[PDB]
């Protein structure tokens, strides 16, 4: 579409290898990302470094946002590759300008911005107000429908690790292997590796 | 420092506006209906909550003066409002549908950058606290909680440092605990010399 083909003509796009880290948590940040291919983790941590997944970004995702509104801000996630991934980038004075002669690319943006706060509000309500099976019976739902999981003649397939989930629901890997097993036993997943199957999605 | 500044896309938005009038406690967004209008605060306060299906509230934010509500469906045609708003104090709105804004967007985009400015620190503030609550035990969080809310603009000083006024209750929603249970650790903080249980939160 034509709005994004324009915004992303004043971009420079970079190759990352997975496992990048794209944006450091408390850098100064001046700098507008958007996703052209491949996926990316959110994250923040603990005191002691324990990792907490905040959210999955995909093809077609603004990333970096945060900083654009007020001068002075800094990055308030870590942001590293999934995959491989080809991001486009563009200084916040330069998208302030391209804001100004078309506000559809700030549409686009903002449409994100207000996803993103639903889905982190959901997560809020997930954590206060389910356990940890509850959460991770959610978790396998969401994953289910991210971009990369592949369907299956019993439902979805995802790949991720028992440690992952623990990262995204707040449990121990050894929490989730229990849990994943009653699961299995109640006939609601199967899981072979880091493979696992989502039934009726 | 002293003496407004005119704001002449604030004016000029509200210009495009109707202002109504809420009373305390009353409701200004339900949860779960069709979202077709933005909402702005002229003058109070409110509280954000959602439900667990057993109707245990916990509040998302507060919103106050000079900020947007009822904004999150602003963007995509068809979406429910995601979470109920309810006057703290008497507030005076101004309310615009979404058709208009988007016109008003197009016309000065500044708008929308004062929306956004505004979904931004909400994200950061609700990414905090989906951390807190994947992290830190009732403690950490009420400790959390009234350390930040000493740090809100409507905090006050005291003599020992910076009162807040808030209920057990207010923060057992917060947090996420019972009032009980927020009222045990009150009392163990007030303890070990941090507070005093309005509450105070020491500091020199
Ligand atoms: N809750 C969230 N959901 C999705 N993305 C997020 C969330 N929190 C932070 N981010 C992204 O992580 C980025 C870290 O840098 P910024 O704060 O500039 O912009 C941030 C957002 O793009
Ligand atoms: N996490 C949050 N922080 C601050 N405000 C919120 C949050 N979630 C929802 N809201 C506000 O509550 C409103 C509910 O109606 P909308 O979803 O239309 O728009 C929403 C926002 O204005
Ligand atoms: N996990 C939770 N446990 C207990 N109360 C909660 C929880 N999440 C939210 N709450 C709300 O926090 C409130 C604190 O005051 P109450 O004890 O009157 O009622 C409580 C609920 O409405």
């Amino acid at each position: 579409d034509p709005t994004l083909e324009w915004f992303l003509s004043h971009c420079h796009i970079h190759k990352y290898p997975s496992k990048s880290t794209l944006i450091h948590q408390g850098e100064k940040a001046e700098t507008l990302y958007y996703i052209v291919k491949g996926s990316v983790a959110v994250l923040i941590k603990d005191e002691e470094g324990k990792e907490m997944i905040l959210s999955y970004l995909n093809q077609g995702d603004f990333i970096g946002e945060l900083g654009l509104f007020e001068e002075g801000q800094e990055r308030s996630a870590w942001v590293r590759a999934k995959t491989a991934c080809e991001v486009a980038e563009i200084s916040y004075k330069k998208f302030r300008q391209l804001i100004q002669v078309n506000p559809d690319i700030l549409m686009r943006l903002s449409a994100q911005m207000a996803r993103r706060l639903q889905v982190t509000s959901e997560k809020v309500g997930n954590l206060a107000f389910l356990d940890a099976t509850g959460r991770i019976a959610q978790t396998l739902l969401n994953l289910a429908k991210q971009p990369d999981a592949m369907t299956h003649p019993d439902g979805m397939q995802i790949k991720i690790t028992r440690q992952e989930i623990g990262q995204i629901v707040g449990c121990s890997r050894e929490t989730v292997g229990r849990i994943l097993k009653m699961l299995e036993d109640q006939n609601l997943i199967s899981a072979h590796g880091k493979t696992i199957v989502v039934y009726g999605t």
